[PDB]
């Protein structure tokens, strides 16, 4: 039904499109009120508009040759390259620039786009024969996702548990199958971190009655979110565009998704009271083998974004003639040229996978998700010791900047340091400011550092890689090599002198 | 007179009294509009309060021991301990235990309530002849300030230069003496970074028309503040205590003060056309050698709140079980410990510095600002990486919990852990978002990293006071006693043992 | 026995009778061989030399002031201050600045002195009562160790076990109670990490056959040590002084201390059968309430040395006149006077404890745990990207000094660049390599980072001790407090205003 | 000629070959004693075995896929694939294997072996119209290098100054024509840090007398090593291949080497009192953009073996089990992924640059150079925080476990937690600790932190490759469209919304 909403079969929605397939009466709160309407409502509209821009991109014929393909389903049409599974290195190398050039119309800021679970319906179109009985609905499934570049999120981090509750109501809590009808299956339970699902058209979800994946549309009736604070809506209220020129329009409102008695059609199940498809499907399944390239690239135009507004703000200030601030800024420089490399690692190392479909490697990808949150939290620290004073006395607002009685004196006070009158300098700084310190700023610290797991557990995923991999065994090889070629008497190997000739221990003792 | 508000001369303000003070038509923008009144404007309203409270507890009769000294002027009254110049060690142990206590008011989040410059009136007080024809305007001040509880902050950094504009053009930024006159000198121009200002009585600002120190009043005709953004307004407007704990009740301004042709009384001026003076006022002063005990001690406590919250934190979300977690909490607790004992030896290895005044030790306030910096950054870390995914979802607003249409699925998917209902959780997890992600919390954070001085100049800080002091050449005698006692030839002292009976070389090498 | 190698009982050994006191055929073995003597032998025989200076300032006129104490046994004797139980805040102080002196002759590198376990013979007199019927043993070992300077050290750490062995077998592994005589106790096992021990007079040594503390002599009959490489003897045969300054004379050498049917007697039994009292004693007996005094003086004495050494280092290279370079200088300073701030701090908040005794405040002893890794971690790291090229390319020898044809060329090409000859700058940074990247510089790093035990451990003592005192609780106290004071509904105290006068969420919602 | 030494011309030296043509009298002192024979002396006789092991591979033939190509000369010969221009991507990512493969065979710990200088070979070859008037030497010294696998190191970095001395006097410390002659050209200074110098059979040396770049044969009159402490030695004389079994054999000797009146002829001037070519030649002569590889593989080649020497050391110790300690475990990799991803990168993102030649990604070089001193760090001290207690107490010697009266209690308290004896337990440690804690591993924790420059110069390097490359200014296009799409009145793009039906500023302020 929403890419009934399209004009064509032949492309995905425009974003005009998009935004009515979005006015479908999803039962969304905030604030303790039901939204009518995300297109409009003064906590979403703005990051709706933002998403369309991205699906008006794919229609511009100077964009076509970075962002699109032909679909590989028959129907004549087009899509934006990651929707369609890669056969080989170069084509995973021209989805990496597509995801890049779609990042860039956010400057790297909303990381939970339509292109991070294109890379979901890829793995269903290149391993579809993984979900057994449900393989036609994976074939599906990519079809659509393909050519109509519909929108998923997906929800799968488990609520909280009360542990001195009885075992007895405590199994409510999780996603769970209550009911097999021949409609479908009824479920209820809830996933938190539904990252702007608000603005999606469908989210995956992910005692056998709890292992369940299964697809859920976001206006099915018992699906609902209750929505985090939304500085989007604040920036609008108490702020301004110019005030806070990243919170009023890449805002993604981190929601929690509650199922109550929602019907999932059978077309919609992939993974079915199978505990053993779920233990599976993270290694199998290809999904988190794929999009860690999206969440590199889309990092990395972040890190782009920030490194040159780090020199900006140098500039106004004044700071970047010295020695140890270029170090800095220099710093800076290599960890985003680090998220790039990891990037090209990941294409140029790929892989064969299934069905001719190629994944990136492996490594590169545990690489880029260990590495990430030190890399960001040491670019913070980086800018706040450098841009010291001049974030903390911002004027409050730009109506003080259109009061004559206030700008006189800002005029004077509070001028860029390199020939920037002072309109030019609070506005880079108010940048600078709504990228790390505001409220969005401290969320988005929050998602680069720990979404992506506990600090522990993407370690351990690293360590298990190299272990799965067999790249451990071979650099043990290495070590027990060296080992073998020397013992308590000497050397075992012919080439080395025995030190006998030359030892003095017995001369000293 | 804002002290004129008290119903007594021999006590500081009352809270109501220093509320009433601040009702004098300042001149305060905010948001392109001219605030009316600070102590009911949405954007001042409780961060007043919140001081005033501090006010409040100066007369409680069970605060009193911790809190209160008899003033050292005759006036029989009695004033907070670090508003009068110690004279012992025990005396800056005395005082280091009022600030925190004051500080415990506000759990650590203000940082330039009334005692920071409490260490100015004491500094005025100790070394009143440091200011030569201005010395009686020292001795006067620090009367006035000891006895009154005059809420001070200083306003001292200046602002930014276009180095692009002519040389004329950039010299009518800085403050600076535009007339001398009978009645005092008319001065203009800018500091920034005038934290608070806008509930201060009075602000201490600091080419000879260029080197001044004065005191001006922040209802003085031509003083005026630019303000930032009020997170207290914002969350007042959208938010709730609820949502932002700290924010609504804690904020303190960071502001522009602009001043533009204010005339300043003789009365109020202290270093007039004289760069000796300004360039030595820093280590000699006292002022510099005495704040730190108080900012110290106020991030102790703010540490205190921030360890405890931690701990809460992980209790709501069941992680606290873990080692790792456990061991993280642990450096917390260690980062706390580290500035309580840097305020002790403040106190303890405090020197007699002029006309019987106490300086805290020297080292331990260089130390504490080296530290500072890094024990924060180090705390946040831990912090997000032990609560984040707690963080990241919490529901929007106090009024998701009292619409019963959301509430059904809050009271069932966000308990606490260790059987907390969801009201108490996400309660707990919001004032650590507000500690920490919230607008405020990113203020808080660039103000203890930053505030201060840049990181390398702190660090030449302490160099310095080690060479200064002497402690460097001590260190240094160490070392030339250790290279002393060898050459290329051997041992020079008589108790080591040669190595000529020993050594192989000759029958590895000849 | 050790101590009638003293011609007065009323003081501690002078350095030659110490030295003396040690040739009594204790069983040491290192490269394989016995060593015969270690006052005499190539490993071993300058470190004791360091150790005897300590004992002779303890007779030096000029340093009793500072060192030294009257006894408190009536003996009508002297001893090192901190030998001698405290009874006040500055009795610490005094120990404390006692330490220092002691520290200094070895410029903070000899870290196992007879000082550490001083504090060991402290405890033992300050709450005897605690071991029950060996009450007495404990009042008897505090008399001896105060009165004649005893050099203690202890062996606590114990062997690894190999998990695949049987249960039989692996018990014989630990130090146990073999045979209960009544001439003593026969006892077999072994400890490792007995650091400095062959320089030593008696070892303390902490199914019930395991629950045991006592102390054993280095000469009894079946005690030995196996020996770790001896710096001091590598830089004996193969360098010079001037080449390794430090590991030529205060190489403490870490020893498996091993127990071969060894008779304890009854004197010398402290804890014996007894898992209450094993448990109970690291909190209650008080050594680990005291020796941190020592340890953390006797760290801030070496940062007082590599502080300067750095700074000399900078002077020679010529870098010192850089900004960055003295600000790296400047926070290791402040590193240095951390150490000093938390020992003040250890005295002047310590408490009573039993008997008059006083402890130091407990929580700067963790905070000293802690912190110690990390600040001296961070100190060799900045001194190495300070010293860069200094110290790689150091000519191998004084006899490339000392011999012309090579020394012209030195003289030439090897100069300090503040007038400094070729020979004061490469003494200079052959002091600093020995202290940092030696095998010496090394093992200290070690040393400074883990032997208190792993970081997790000591961050959680840190975390026991503040919920043991109740801070943990009056922390909570204040957050507790702060979320009194509000509710769902809004403020619960009266001072601050009720936002509905300016919420708007109604207006936009 | 030391290639003369070789029994064919259409192969590099084999490793005997390499052996002899050391045996030279090159003048070498270690120990105030002359070197008679660097491959019998005990200071670096098993580190010219194990070089002369990496000429014996190039001819076995199981090797030859991964470690060699045809020579690109018409020699009819073949050679190691570093030592001919790279034409391609795919050529990069060959010798990338082959550089990996040569660096296996000592586990990463020889990192000034001849591919290393191979990369300056390459650059002559591939550019050498940058020489001028000496273009024929530099085409000439390709064609040597590549067909014979000629030992070069460089000796660059300039002796200290004196700063106190007159200006006379010590401009006699840097290397500096002294004559120029028919044969060539007289030259004395000194270089330091010419690590390995002592087996090179060549080195590369770079008021126009100071403005020079020549090769140097090692067995020049004149030419003269003074060599550091050797680790070789140490461990031979006082130590055993058991005890140290990385300082025993793979020490590269980091000398100073001396010129006193040595003459270069013209064929090994590569440039002559010439200021422009001296400051052009580190951006323009190639060497500076391709040595990088070889540096990063063999980096990565050494975590490769770190990585799972520390994996067998949690298994000989039994930590291994533990959560944190697996994690600790898993970051190590993650670092020694990431110096493999950037050589992966070069190769990748490689470019055309002259003559058909082709340079590695520059950005990945500059970033393997940012990251490696902070990821040696960490993975140090990662290890130092997991084995420590294994590592302090390790016995002495091989000659305690073939003592049986010491072996005894050996074998019963120092088993491997795993069903390990005690002879592996003690191995396995004691290979850790010669990697991270002997003077070896210490110098090579100074070679990976230090060499290669300051930390502020090398991330200068970096953020002046961003602007001189572009890729700075194409970032900053990004954040100006940013910029470009609001102002003071609100966004200047017809997709956003107005703020102004939901401003509520005026109803909270008028």
């Amino acid at each position: 039904k929403p890419e009934d909403f399209r004009a064509s079969t032949q492309r995905p929605f425009t974003g005009e499109e998009y935004l009515k397939s979005l006015q479908d009466g999803r039962e969304i709160y905030i604030y303790g009120e039901r939204v009518k309407d995300v297109t409009t409502h003064p906590a979403f509209r703005n990051a709706a508009a933002s998403v369309a821009q991205l699906y008006d991109a794919l229609h511009k014929p100077e964009m076509q040759d970075s962002l699109c393909w032909n679909t590989d389903t028959g129907s004549g049409g087009y899509t934006h390259k990651f929707f369609r599974v890669a056969k080989s290195a170069d084509d995973l190398r021209q989805q990496r620039d597509a995801i890049a050039e779609w990042s860039r119309l956010s400057y790297g800021w909303m990381g939970r786009t339509p292109d991070y679970k294109a890379a979901f319906g890829c793995a269903l179109g290149a391993n579809p024969g993984f979900y057994g009985q449900f393989e036609q609905n994976a074939r599906n499934w990519y079809t659509r996702i393909q050519e109509t570049g519909l929108y998923f999120n997906h929800a799968i981090v488990n609520p909280p548990i009360d542990r001195h509750l009885p075992t007895d109501k405590v199994k409510d809590v999780y996603i769970k199958l209550e009911k097999e009808t021949d409609a479908g299956i009824i479920v209820s339970g809830a996933k938190v971190v539904a990252t702007n699902s608000a603005l999606t058209h469908y989210n995956m979800i992910g005692d056998p009655d709890f292992a369940l994946m299964f697809v859920a549309p976001m206006d099915a009736d018992g699906v609902k979110l209750i929505s985090r604070a939304s500085y989007e809506m604040v920036a609008g209220a108490t702020g301004s565009p110019y005030d806070y020129p990243l919170s009023s329009r890449f805002d993604e409102n981190d929601a929690i998704l509650v199922m109550d008695n929602v019907l999932i059609p059978w077309e919609n199940v992939l993974i079915y009271r199978d505990f053993d498809r779920c233990r599976r499907w993270t290694m199998e399944g290809g999904f988190a083998r794929m999009y860690p390239l999206q969440a590199c690239v889309r990092l990395a135009v972040k890190l782009d974004f920030i490194t040159a507004l780090l020199k900006k703000s140098l500039e106004c200030t004044g700071t970047l003639e010295f020695r140890g601030v270029q170090a800095d800024l220099g710093e800076v420089v290599a960890w985003r040229n680090t998220f790039w490399a990891l990037s090209d690692s990941m294409c140029s190392e790929a892989t064969p996978w299934v069905n001719g479909a190629y994944l990136p490697d492996h490594a590169a990808l545990q690489t880029y998700r260990v590495l990430a949150p030190m890399a960001y939290a040491k670019i913070k620290n980086i800018i706040e010791r450098n841009v010291t004073s001049g974030l903390i006395y911002l004027p409050s607002s730009a109506r003080d900047l259109n009061n004559p009685q206030i700008d006189q004196y800002l005029a004077k006070y509070v001028r860029g340091s390199n020939g920037m009158d002072h309109v030019q300098r609070i506005k880079i700084l108010k940048l600078m400011w709504d990228a790390i310190g505001s409220e969005f700023g401290g969320r988005h610290e929050l998602y680069e550092i720990n979404y992506s797991g506990s600090q522990d557990e993407i370690r351990l995923q690293c360590l298990r890689q190299a272990q799965n991999s067999g790249n451990m065994d071979k650099m043990m090889a290495m070590v027990d090599r060296c080992l073998s070629e020397y013992d308590q008497d000497g050397w075992t190997v012919p080439h080395l002198h025995n030190n006998d000739d030359i030892n003095m221990l017995d001369k000293l003792l």
